[PDB]
């Protein structure tokens, strides 16, 4: 028999893989018999051991076939086509939406029974991340009801200060929170045109440590990246649709879409400054540096960086009625089980330990 | 059996689809069957639920098809040549007549009773309009004149008033009515080449925020965009024919477009400065901003920048006899349903709210 | 039945057409029925009119086919490869007299009942004209030919003097009269070798708005122009065979075609000028600018510009025996016809109209 | 009969081979027959005589075959495919313990009876490195350590010094030990996004000498390669994912790989130096030098740069329970051979002649 | 019948040609009667007379074929494919015993009954280059066995001093005898990576007169050559594998070979003088122009260029036991033939005629 290039398809629509090569890698782990299957047996990962039984017979197919890069490559087109339906068509609070129903997903299986991480730990995460900012909290759900309204002219933020003061920490958690890309501008201009593609269908886009000029008389290396915004002020604007390139593409046009950008504390022009709505100024703290001295389990584990830890805080700060209708259903199981698994003096206590430079679970 | 590769070009045409992960996302929708369908039991958006009964027989084979990509590239060719076909055949006034006949079939759904917005939302929009230039009504009628009649040099047009003053928000809002594009010529002039080779076809060019210099003083930022206009005289005439690089192929020949210029008070070039039929200075209004400090609601719907918002402004005031004769079924109409929903009083309430500064609902 | 490639061939080379979207959109139009065609009746566009019941059968059966623009490709080449053997193996003469054949192709279907012109604007067109320069008509046929004759390094004419000055306008009739391309060599050496990738197989060329460098003190802006043609001698000799370039084709070795320059009052190296058989000094006349303000149907309908007006001018002012004794048939009635249809007081009072500078049908 | 790709695709895997043209030839080899081939009896490499008898059969129909290179070029997709899910799905000290698997399995071909080597050559240098640098095993296990823990912001490690210093023999040898890739950050920035591209899907790179400013007072050229490390600031930290880009295909999305740099005694700017951890000033030292001119089998054999010293050096020096789990039955089996071969007396004596700088068999 | 792929590639094969054009047009050739064939009869080339008898069957259905440029590239890469096995697999003792082979077979032709050349000329050309520098067949040899061992660092060789000095002259000997590729790297930074992509597979480069700056005292211009090496450090190193790239392909990962750098006296860096292992000083000398003048053979037959040359030295000065013990037998033979068809004398005369700056067979 023939392969079916509908359960391929199949496939890469439900592991949402749109990458051709970890398709075809993992499409042909399946060719193995199913009965011994030593990944299976382990469940090391998701993505494999949920569709081998079903894939089987095709697999087998597959192997034999002359055309498995023909098959991928259209199996992959499927996934970014629904992508680029969804993007056009959905509202973007039910993107957001559908964002948060994956991330809630991921923490089924992290703190599940075949789990593999302490809730206990990622809750000392967000203590350590409601001392950063003063009214964090509040932060963090101005910045999702930003990008959900997605003003014209209101859509940027300007996160602003010196080495080592956690402006990318908070940026890196918001945008894992928000799907997104990062872009680096502080290449030269004639390239600037294949790297602005990557925004194509984004919902979010991070800029990160735009350099500056003038930066002298502070001991900061100038470069032309505060330039190169300046002569983007169309894409920052979000009035009007811009032509954003890809290789093996014509230009595709669309608004740019809202995002951040992070400096060093060099000058910036009035043209640009009448783009950015809110300007946060990160601060070195000392007593935050001796905390993770002691604490290093936050950083082997990524935890104050990663989205997981931000929606965490949302699920034990904002009231349910913030939650989009659909979602409310989960997110109150999800306070129940952190109402169950800490208590009010346990937390009150690890903000006390952070403060004071101590380890978190002192 | 076989696809019809004639239906799939029946859909893209009917629904004017030129891209091409774009028509092969959606035609993939319709392969689940029609009885079920939630999108059209919701109605939820236009170009599924009036095609997916039509086409389900042919999306059930389309989805077993090997050749999904080659199927729906020539679809999008067959979209593309209509296009073509019609820029070098169609007298001026006729595409400008077959773009008010889809704003107003857009203006048909929005406002119906599966409508989502209020046409009093944006009656306010015409009334802050008006008071943005002295006799708005008439600028944009000279500015369509202008576009259709297309004589040699009184082409362009230029804004030129200081920094956040509305230059912007006129030129996109003439920019939808009209159709055309905006083009970065702040980019480098290497890669000017092929940013200008968007313009293939487009009835308007918008310059996006041309950067001078000799601004500095005032400090404007100084750039390369005026330079790189002064080298594009031809283009900007429009005496010769040019030649543009469409990107992967070989340079097309024709008339650039008209349009619209819009800049900082720098210094522009006598050489450059003749090129242009007319002048607009913006300038800040304080009662302006303040009206819609508290009519947010304008903002965040984008009523004071869309196209649908300078129609229904020509709807209001203009005569008749001004709009091609094919059209005055459909005007009259509007202006009927127009005359049905407000009375005057109501309106010039609206505009002293305006020029009071408080909020147009009010 | 099946696709034949002959006939969409064969429609391709009777229509002159070499762009695939094209070709491929307008021969889709015919696949409808005949008999009740709006376009067939309406007498649109001759290109659709006259081919429509032979090409029916084909344009149903291409409708249905899988191939398309590979179809259209093949077609379009053949076009491409009758210019290029034309452009090898004809006399230059017979290239013009082919040239003005199809002009007059034009003026037939313009001034029959079918048309829409009328004759005593243009024969107003050829009397502005020929105010712009002393003797134009002897300079019409000097030019010629000189385009005619080609002798090497004896190629080239320049059009010098202050803005707004007719230089283009006459640039541009002279350019439809020949055929031939304009080329804007202002854009860098970055991207220069595409830029003259146009003159491949051209009878004339027209270098525009070439910048030089030291105006200043006449209020000229600089730029890199007179540098690159000072760069590219080998180009306006044309001594030898030089090597074209088009993009994903080899290069293609040929004499570069002669031309005019276009240029405001920078200097022009010694060098260079050793290149130029004549020059022709333009200058404003006010004049000129009143009666355009008045007779301004002369800019809308572009009659200035057209080359039909310096032909018609050239059947007006030359002996019928400067012409090829292949086309005197056609002049011979052409020239009766503009006898038929006028008078010398009639012309004489049209030229003292512009020397007043009043609307020229007075 | 015809090809089986499927063998193919196992050799492919079972040579862990990803160039085309290698595949191509040695495949070809197979196809003689294999009674009386040379380079089986000769033993030449093994990856002919394992595998020449399996695949004779099908090698003799693939050299019939007329689409070689297409069956080659799915070979090596395969083999991409597998590294491409490796990286995504393994656990770093998985990657590590795999890679040393392959380094053990050359040690038991090197110092077999069928191989070359004498592992007194390869223990004179063990002897030679560890008196580089102080404490040499406990630098390499710190080293490995890190790169494994992959902690945001620490992951570089610097290796300044005089020329003829060692650190390019160092950072040699321990990108043999866990493999990546060296990469020159000196040329321009229009090749960089190219050249960081070859990082995808590697353990480690190496960043070797690059060139600062203000090394002139010190007879040091100048050089752009620190300006351009303090414009990839993000891909040094690796909080988040960076767009990386081969030619001819889509970016790759990915934390991009910790590393070493190598550099002379140029300045630092105060931004760059936050990236980096930990520096190693490194020293010329003469019985180092000497030493080198007596025992030149070191350098003639590559043996102080090779990854099998430092992994011998590791043996020798480090507990068995510091090894992952899975290996430390070969490390025992290993650590029992060179208590074999060695006294601790005769490598305290090699040791010793190095200080000397004596030959270090002497 | 049909087209024999594999014959085909047994010719490309056995005439080592990897150009595609070549192949066919050889090929094509043979279609032909060989009963008649000219070339044949006159025995002009052996690439053909060899080979024609074998394949005139398979080129009389090649010349009908339809694939021929797809039967030549499967073909030619298969050449290469066998040039990626070698550069691996063998030693680079028994690849400098395979080039010689190859040389050995061209001189066995070249003084054969066929043969063209005369060996007393050939030898004349030693005598003249063993006068260019003291000791040249020790430094000679010295050379070979540097690129032999081609241990880490001391790779490369300087070739200094005044114009005319022969520098190139020995360079290009040296470069016929090893085989390997002449670099350019004056040429821009941005080429440069091109340009060095020529040195994949082989076994020497050379670095052809490269530019310094600071030389206008002595009228040496500036360049960038210097410069530009000064960045390639780790490629001439040789410690490190690095990324080596052609157009349409991605990067092959390589040791960059050694060999030999060019230059007038321009100042080097302590950077890049650390590279070489040694440098000579050629000096121009009177009496060597003087028996040119009068020995004009040598350079019409390109005889001191040649490495055939410097092998005819190698087999008239050194020791049998410093060859390859597989070749030994046919240097036997060669230094039998040398014996008798020269005397010392003869030789002797020779060099003191070089010394006279008389005819060299004077
Ligand atoms: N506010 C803070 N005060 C002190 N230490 C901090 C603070 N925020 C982060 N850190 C420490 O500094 C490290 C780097 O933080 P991060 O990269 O987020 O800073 P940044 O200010 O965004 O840096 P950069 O200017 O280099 O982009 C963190 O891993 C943490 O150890
Ligand atoms: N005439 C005006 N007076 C005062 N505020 C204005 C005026 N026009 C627009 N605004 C406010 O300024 C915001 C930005 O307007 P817009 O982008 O059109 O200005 P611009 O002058 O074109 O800007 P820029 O200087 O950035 O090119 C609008 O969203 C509105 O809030
Ligand atoms: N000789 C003239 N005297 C006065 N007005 C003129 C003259 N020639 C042209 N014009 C006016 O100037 C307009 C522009 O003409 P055109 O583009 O041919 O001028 P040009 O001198 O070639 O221009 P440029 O200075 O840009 O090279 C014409 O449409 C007409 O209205
Ligand atoms: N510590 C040392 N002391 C003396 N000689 C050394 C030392 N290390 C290496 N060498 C010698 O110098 C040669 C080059 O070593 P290597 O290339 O690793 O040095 P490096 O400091 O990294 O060089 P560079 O500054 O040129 O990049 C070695 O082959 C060895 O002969
Ligand atoms: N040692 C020498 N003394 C004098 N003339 C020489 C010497 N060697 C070669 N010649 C003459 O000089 C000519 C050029 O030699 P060659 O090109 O090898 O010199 P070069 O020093 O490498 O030159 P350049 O500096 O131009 O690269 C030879 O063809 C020969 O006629």
């Amino acid at each position: 028999k023939q392969v079916s290039w509908k359960l391929v398809t199949e496939y890469a629509m439900e592991t949402k893989c749109d990458d051709v090569l970890l398709l075809l890698g993992m499409y042909l782990e399946f060719q193995y018999s199913f009965e011994m299957c030593l990944k299976c047996i382990k469940k090391e990962q998701p993505s494999h051991y949920k569709y081998h039984e079903k894939h089987y017979a095709n697999a087998a197919i597959f192997a034999d076939s002359k055309n498995q890069k023909t098959i991928c490559q259209q199996a992959v087109d499927t996934v970014l086509a629904k992508k680029r339906v969804d993007s056009l068509q959905l509202t973007r609070e039910q993107m957001l939406t559908n964002r948060f129903n994956d991330l809630l997903d991921r923490m089924d299986i992290m703190f599940g029974s075949t789990g593999s991480a302490d809730i206990e730990e990622w809750m000392a995460g967000v203590a350590w991340l409601h001392c950063l900012l003063p009214k964090m909290d509040s932060v963090v759900y101005d910045f999702l009801k930003c990008m959900v309204y997605n003003i014209p002219k209101k859509r940027y933020w300007l996160f602003k200060g010196p080495i080592d003061s956690g402006k990318t920490t908070l940026a890196a958690a918001l945008l894992e929170l928000c799907g997104g890309k990062a872009l680096n501008v502080n290449l030269p201009l004639d390239r600037l045109n294949f790297e602005l593609g990557v925004a194509i269908d984004q919902f979010l886009v991070v800029f990160e440590d735009v350099k500056g000029t003038g930066g002298e008389s502070r001991d900061l290396p100038s470069g032309q990246g505060i330039n190169n915004l300046d002569n983007l002020r169309d894409y920052l604007d979000g009035s009007v649709k811009v032509n954003l390139e890809k290789k093996h593409l014509n230009k595709r046009t669309q608004i740019f879409p809202p995002g951040i950008v992070t400096m060093n504390e060099y000058s910036v022009p009035k043209t640009l400054q009448a783009r950015f709505v809110k300007q946060i100024d990160f601060r070195p703290k000392d007593y935050l540096k001796h905390c993770l001295e002691r604490s290093e389990f936050l950083l082997e584990k990524r935890i104050i960086q990663s989205g997981i830890a931000l929606l965490l805080m949302l699920i034990w700060y904002r009231p349910v009625a913030e939650f989009a209708q659909s979602i409310q259903s989960r997110i109150v199981e999800w306070k129940e089980r952190l109402d169950k698994e800490f208590s009010l003096s346990v937390y009150q206590k690890m903000k006390f330990n952070v403060a004071m430079g101590i380890g978190v679970l002192d």
